[PDB]
């Protein structure tokens, strides 16, 4: 009768945060309960732990009360079969909503909506009798969102809150020898979802492995793994203290050993009962065993090395019990004069933050899709992740172990949408379901090697709860820091000077919450600790401008070490057109309403893990090996802090305006942060006009369990010598004839003619043949389809004025229209001369003014000089160069400058000068949310079918005009237009990504200089 879904749901436990569980059982590090100690030893799989994913029934209903009484004892027949784990939403049930900082409901805490999307799961499985004769049976839901019911053959059993972290209940009293039915009913809303407002898809369901556990009766309930370290680590001391369950008789003992492959380093064996702790005795069901390793192998993202843990319960007699494991990295994480420490090294981080995101699955993880994501990881140079903002699966803690990555362990609090955004973390009426998502986090996740520092969450403000929650983690785990940005980035929360998104010169001295310049920030009177960037560096599509600057700070100043980029991967997910052709989906593709449109999407990746143009900037910033030269002498130094370059050669190459002349490889052989110093062999020094540049790459000859033999670590280029070219060109056989129109200036020399337009004053055609080669005049054009830093939160709806594409609209800079000034011929004893002047208006005000001059002479090529003012009271514009839509449609592009990826002025560290062949495809950058894009710099040659242009431009070649970029919304609505667009540059405005809510753009790649000068030349070849 208290069974029925009446009376459990009268209790409304979901508008409660003072009920955050009932009958929910205590939390732990992983356990797998078993009875062999060599299968414990080896992490094979046991016969105690069942997994029950696969085949559930399903069925949705709009609010808890709608579910029928029916349902707790037998199957609905409306219901689907469907496969758990997995997020309903993704399968079509109802819509995922993407919204950032509002929260997806009516913000009144503690209530919900009535209008409560219900998700009844259903199982009927099966338990051998082996297990009701003897011990515990528990069932454990690895991730429930956001909170649940649970019934097992009819009967209550309990109830669950927190997203991100397992609730297991015990079911030994309710399971029967043969079929029983789970009735597990899924809330979308609860009082949980006031602390769960991350910047992310909002999902629901069993989304998290399901289990069940056999235990005895007599158990291990839990366990710690601590290693401590002499002043030089040739001496460590593991302890583990071992917690038992059940009746305590004195036969009881406990075994723990510890392995190195089928190595046994050490062991002990000892009764229960701990030392002394206070005047009413010690823990009797307690022991802590003290094992003594000498030069142990570290621990590091560098060289992960690994012991086995191996705890066993059993009698005097010999009689094993059961059995748990770990993994053991024997590691020191401590903060020491203001710097974070590892092994007694100064960390410096390579960091990113990475949410749980798939394109098909939603936030369903997979071991593929994480062992792709930390490959892809490595490959690139990062050290860390942060988990943003919440426990992982389990399985990403133990991967991170096993290949070697630093993690940020982050509890699930997030109220970012609260007014103050400390109104729940200040209230102590919320420290309880604050406390739970804290302490239960650091009790399953604290023996993992990987996890060096402890996080209290995410955008919550700083409210006393956090100081509360703060300590009683240094007093439970004191062997990692503690880190929170909440409330400023530096409160008496965080261990770390944790900002997000200061800034590396330029301050933002925001009331309460400054961010101020990471330089600065460390000098403020009072302040030791270290600043490592909680975010930083929004990788929201065309982004990643000045990056360099802040690695440049972090190298500089010992107490910047490093930060977490936002973020990994673009939160896109897949949708299908009327012919089942997929594309990406970002905010308000599902009817979701009110939603944040592309903020989704802020990754270095796509969805489907296609690196971004800016991951390869990233991979150079954040490369191990710094390099000098001085003459032909190479200062390699390593940024590496425990291992030698015992997988690297240094390949170089010499190189003359693209051609090769000198290559050779050397042994890299240098010691942690130590330096080699390499001597060339003597190099060309041919007398060829052209600039020499010399390129070196570090080149890992050996495959590792990351990457494949051949991987590029790092490179670096420097431009040897320069030979100006001082040789006349080869006198011509004939002189271009000008034909004058009232209409027109036409030019011709052999099978050549060129058109200038008197009317506009544009070059409006040019001939080779019969064939004509452009559908659009050669025009100025001082804009760009709009990035998304340009956009910023600017919306139709909300008019943000300070972003830059608002600047830009309201000076007229996208609906200027030219004004022809003048427009003349003129011949000469070697060529034609046309000579013009364009004024841009816009309601009566000059923007722009552009002179230039034409000049064709006999050898058929075409020298354009381009003279632009641009007055000093309009918004700098984002570019100054000519666009033209050619008729010609050549299946690759060659040229000569910073590539082969899309690079601007404030991202092209990571470009090498060289000649570059690729096909079109490439030259286009296919951002979900379309843009200028596929821009590359400092070029001095482009080949696009019979033409060639020849200065000192940056330029993009595609299928899509800046018009039809800037006025799609997605790419897959993107169509190929007639021909191929060209937009070359003198200039360009750098694309900024500091953030991209606020104008990012530093003052040097601003175009403010007022007067701009750049040289062309046109011709076949
Ligand atoms: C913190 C800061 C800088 C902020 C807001 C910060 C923010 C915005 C969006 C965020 O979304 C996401 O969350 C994810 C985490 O779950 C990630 O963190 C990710 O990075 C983001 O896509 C996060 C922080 N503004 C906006 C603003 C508005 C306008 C101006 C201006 O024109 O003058 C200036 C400042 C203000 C305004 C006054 C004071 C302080 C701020
Ligand atoms: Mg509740
Ligand atoms: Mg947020
Ligand atoms: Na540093
Ligand atoms: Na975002």
């Amino acid at each position: 009768i208290t069974d029925s879904l009446a009376v459990v749901l009268q209790r409304r436990d979901w508008e409660n945060p003072g009920v955050t569980q009932l009958n929910r059982l205590a939390a732990h590090p992983p356990f797998a309960s078993w009875r062999n100690s060599e299968e414990a030893r080896t992490d094979r799989p046991s016969q105690q732990l069942r997994s029950l994913n696969g085949e559930w029934r399903f069925a949705w209903f709009p609010a808890p009360e709608a579910v029928p009484e029916s349902w707790l004892e037998c199957d609905l027949p409306e219901a689907d079969t469907v496969v758990v784990p997995s997020n309903w939403q993704m399968h079509g049930y109802d819509a995922p909503i993407y919204t950032n900082v509002t929260y997806p409901i009516t913000v009144n805490p503690p209530f919900v909506p009535t209008e409560n999307p219900t998700g009844c799961y259903s199982l009927t499985f099966n338990v051998d009798e082996s297990w009701l004769q003897e011990g515990q049976t528990r069932i454990i839901f690895d991730g429930v969102n956001s909170a649940f019911h649970l019934w097992c053959n009819g009967r209550w059993v309990g109830y669950g809150q927190d997203s991100r972290l397992p609730s297991e209940f015990d079911l030994s009293a309710f399971l029967r020898a043969g079929e029983n039915r789970l009735a597990v009913m899924v809330l979308r809303w609860s009082d949980g979802s006031y602390l769960e407002d991350q910047d992310m898809w909002r999902m629901s369901g069993i989304f998290r492995d399901v289990s069940l556990l056999h235990k005895p009766t007599t158990q291990i309930s839990d366990f710690h793994v601590a290693t401590r370290f002499n002043d030089d680590f040739s001496r460590a001391v593991l302890e583990a203290e071992v917690q038992m369950c059940g009746e305590l008789r004195d036969y009881l003992r406990v075994t723990v050993s510890l392995w190195q492959g089928e190595t046994q380093v050490a062991s002990g064996t000892a009764p229960f009962g701990g030392e002394i702790i206070d005047e009413r005795g010690g823990y009797a069901d307690r022991v802590t065993l003290r094992l003594n390793v000498e030069n142990p192998k570290l621990w590091s993202a560098e060289i992960p090395n690994l012991y086995r843990a191996v705890v066993e319960l059993h009698t005097a007699d010999g009689t094993l019990i059961e059995a748990e494991a770990c993994d053991v990295g024997f590691r020191e994480v401590r903060i020491e004069n203001g710097l974070l420490l590892l092994n007694g090294k100064p960390l410096l981080i390579r960091g990113v933050n990475r949410h749980e995101h798939h394109p098909l699955h939603g936030q369903v993880m997979d071991e593929q899709t994480m062992v792709q994501d930390i490959l892809l990881m490595k490959q690139n140079n990062f050290n860390a992740v942060r988990c943003s903002h919440y426990p992982n699966h389990p399985l990403w803690y133990t991967l991170c172990d096993r290949y070697g990555l630093y993690v940020v362990d982050e509890a699930n609090i997030e109220t970012h949408g609260m007014v103050p955004m400390n109104r729940l973390t200040d209230d102590p009426r919320w420290l309880p379901a604050m406390s739970e998502r804290v302490t239960r986090m650091v009790q399953r996740d604290r023996n993992h090697p990987s996890v060096i520092i402890w996080s209290l969450g995410n955008e919550s403000g700083h409210g006393a709860n956090h100081d509360a929650l703060y300590r009683w983690i240094k007093s439970v785990d004191p062997s990692r820091p503690v880190q929170y940005e909440g409330g400023g980035a530096d409160t008496t929360a965080t261990d770390i000077i944790c900002p997000m998104y200061a800034r590396v010169d330029e301050d933002q001295p925001f009331p309460a919450v400054p961010k101020w310049s990471i330089k600065k920030w460390l000098s403020l009177p009072g302040e030791t600790r270290p600043l490592i960037l909680c975010q930083y560096a929004h990788a929201m599509g065309n982004s990643l401008g000045g990056f360099a600057k802040y690695w440049q700070a972090f190298r500089q100043y010992p107490r910047l070490q490093g930060g977490f980029v936002w973020d990994w991967v673009d939160q896109s997910l897949i949708k299908y057109d009327e012919n089942g052709n997929p594309w990406s989906a970002y905010g308000g593709d599902f009817g979701d309403t009110p939603n944040d449109r592309q903020f989704c999407m802020n990754g270095l990746v796509f969805a489907d893990r296609t690196p971004h143009p800016a991951l390869t900037e990233a991979k150079h910033q954040q490369q191990f090996f710094q390099f000098r030269l001085s003459g032909q002498t190479i200062e390699v130094t390593s940024e590496y802090l425990f291992r030698h370059s015992d997988n690297e050669l240094l390949h170089w190459m010499v190189a003359l305006d693209g051609k090769p002349l000198a290559s050779g490889e050397v042994p890299l052989d240098v010691a942690p942060q130590g330096k080699q110093l390499i001597e060339l062999p003597e190099l060309p020094q041919p007398e060829s006009a052209g600039q020499l540049w010399l390129t070196v790459r570090v080149v890992q000859p050996n495959a590792t369990a990351w990457s494949e033999a051949g991987h590029i670590s790092a490179w670096q280029q420097w431009r040897l010598a320069e030979n100006l070219s001082v040789t006349l060109p080869a006198a011509s056989h004939a002189i271009p004839h000008l034909t004058t129109s009232e209409m027109d200036f036409c030019i011709e020399l052999g099978n050549k003619r060129w058109q200038f337009n008197r009317q506009s004053g544009f070059l409006s055609q040019m001939w080779i043949g019969d064939k004509k080669q452009l559908l659009t005049p050669l025009r100025d054009q001082f804009t760009r389809a709009p990035l998304d830093n340009d956009i910023g939160v600017s919306e139709a709806t909300r008019i943000d004025p300070n972003a830059w594409v608002e600047r830009w609209k309201a000076a007229g800079h996208y609906q200027a229209e030219a004004a022809l000034l003048q427009c003349t011929a003129d011949t000469l004893a070697d060529a034609v001369l046309i000579t013009t002047a364009h004024a841009w208006q816009h309601q009566g005000k000059t923007l722009f003014i552009s002179r230039k001059t034409y000049r064709i002479d006999g050898s058929g090529q075409m020298a354009i000089t381009v003279d632009v003012e641009v007055a000093s009271d309009t918004p700098h514009p984002a570019r100054i160069g000519l666009n033209c839509q050619l008729a010609q449609v050549a299946e690759r592009v060659n040229w000569l400058g910073l590539g082969p990826q899309e690079n601007y002025p404030d991202r092209l560290t990571a470009a090498c000068f060289d000649r570059w062949d690729l096909p079109l495809s490439d030259m286009y950058t296919p951002y979900v949310f379309p843009s200028e894009n596929g821009l590359r710099c400092g070029t001095r040659e482009l080949n696009y079918g019979p033409h060639q242009w020849r200065g000192d431009f940056q330029f993009n070649i595609s299928r899509y005009s800046q018009q039809q970029l800037m006025e799609t919304s997605h790419r897959h609505l993107l169509h190929a237009e007639e021909g191929t667009w060209l937009n070359i540059d003198g200039f360009h405005m750098g694309i900024g990504g500091d953030d991209s809510w606020s104008p990012s753009v530093s003052a040097e790649f601003q175009l403010s200089a007022g007067r701009y000068h750049y040289q062309l030349v046109w011709c076949q070849k």
